[PDB]
């Protein structure tokens, strides 16, 4: 009775759409888009994060670069690398894996990125452009959440969207996207966090819930109004990878719901790919 | 029984605090802070807006510059003016009066401003820094609203703040400030706009209401929960300058409420002055 917001499936169709644009570009004598990545240190997590973005470039048909520094690299050499990548016309977009070592000023490094190549959308100027409504790169995780809703023509105008979490990676940008005019958007937005005293009461008024707290089974059936659209952004490994939603009892109450895994995860990765294709064509979308 | 959020009064005390810092700086042999303004065309409104910022510089003891272009000025000469002001060490902050002529790219002009002198906080990089939580200039109107609450030690943690309006000048930045950790902040935020179908129902759950729709007597007593804090950002000339709040019946229900005039208006002007003082001392605050 409930419908899946099928991230694996939608991802697949976007990958196919990207290949078609690249194949077309190749036929008229052009080069494949190129995503460069900068890694510092040998953190195992960040290492898997980069590896995942390499595999994705393979599947969509992108060239990929990866530079690996030791974590004693100076701010000065890292900034020089950013400027080199900014100026390299063979690199359409690039990303700097975070976090960086304590002695490096992350803000300085990221703000040195040219916004036209900031396909992660991490540059504060792109964050600000998003809030204002100007063209710029939208970061991958909120971009893919909003695309999931656009792809299922989910009604959003006049709907109450309850965002659980005020994180920079998800809660704030998704709120800004769904506050824009038109659909998807024109939501009334309530943003909840650790100091919200009545989260259950708030969720019971939600037409759409964005669960991005990072707490397993935080969202239970007694918090969800029948017919709700539920987006599960949580990613916690438990004794299995689950989201923030107790799927077993929540999903039957929903009109639409993302599974974990197979929901937001694949949309995030493929949204990074889309930003890279846009960058290669000199666009922000 | 209700208390005023007295903008005239609080403004006065901040002006006095600014004079003391400038007097101190003068005693140790320094120059007064300098605010430069750029005006294009002879719009009567924008003309009064600039004049107001000139008078304010007088009262706090700032030097003021004003350049006046005709509205056929080219993008190229305006950009050259921005770069000159960026590079002029006698100018601590400067502002470009908006709107600009149709043939000028406002985004290009504003983004050419050095963020360190963007005392209006209009540069998308400062808008983005605000959302992320990084130092940067906060635009004057939300800055002064939040200062009004800080100055009266208004409890905000765990409180439901209902923002009426999703404007770039007020609704979005005030929402971002009051979503920050700590006080003032840690509010649960609901942002309402023209597509919100149940604004009265939403306002009846508000501990704090930011009324920034620009509609006279939009907020009535049947929408306000007893004890609410009401900030009236509206500025409409009617057959008298009023705000969005029907003060006569709403104010008796409030713990605290801003009058119009005498509320947000003076805080906005003096907040621009504070950003200029901060810029003169190489700060963003």
């Amino acid at each position: 009775t409930y419908k899946l917001l099928d991230g694996k499936k939608i991802s697949g169709e976007i990958k196919q759409e990207i290949a078609a644009v690249v194949n077309e570009l190749l036929e008229k004598g052009g080069r494949r888009p190129h995503l460069a990545g900068v890694l510092v240190g040998h953190d195992g997590g960040s290492e898997t994060y980069m590896a995942s973005k390499v595999k994705a470039c393979e599947e969509v048909g992108f060239t990929s670069s990866l530079i690996r520094y030791e974590d004693d690299v100076t701010e000065e050499e890292l900034l020089a690398c950013v400027h080199r990548l900014n100026q390299d016309p063979t690199v359409d977009g690039f990303i700097v894996q975070l976090p960086l070592p304590k002695h490096i000023d992350e803000q300085k490094i990221i703000e040195a990125v040219d916004p036209r190549k900031d396909v992660d959308g991490f540059h504060p100027i792109n964050v600000g452009r998003l809030s204002i409504g100007l063209p710029g790169f939208v970061s991958a995780t909120p971009k893919g959440i909003v695309e999931l809703l656009r792809r299922y023509n989910i009604p959003t105008r006049g709907k109450h969207c309850v965002v659980l979490g005020r994180s920079n990676i998800v809660g704030k940008p998704v709120s800004q996207l769904l506050l824009q005019k038109g659909e998807p958007g024109d939501c009334t937005i309530t943003i909840c966090h650790s100091r919200t005293p009545n989260i259950k009461e708030v969720c019971l008024t939600a037409d759409i819930i964005i669960a991005a707290l990072g707490q397993p089974e935080f969202l239970t059936a007694d918090m969800v109004k029948p017919g709700a659209v539920v987006v599960d952004v949580g990613t916690t490994l438990v004794p299995r990878l689950t989201g923030d939603v107790k799927f077993d009892e929540v999903a039957p109450k929903c009109s639409y719901i993302t599974p974990v895994p197979g929901g937001v995860g694949p949309m995030t990765i493929v949204s990074l790919m889309s930003n890279t294709l846009l960058a290669s064509k000199g666009l922000y979308r």
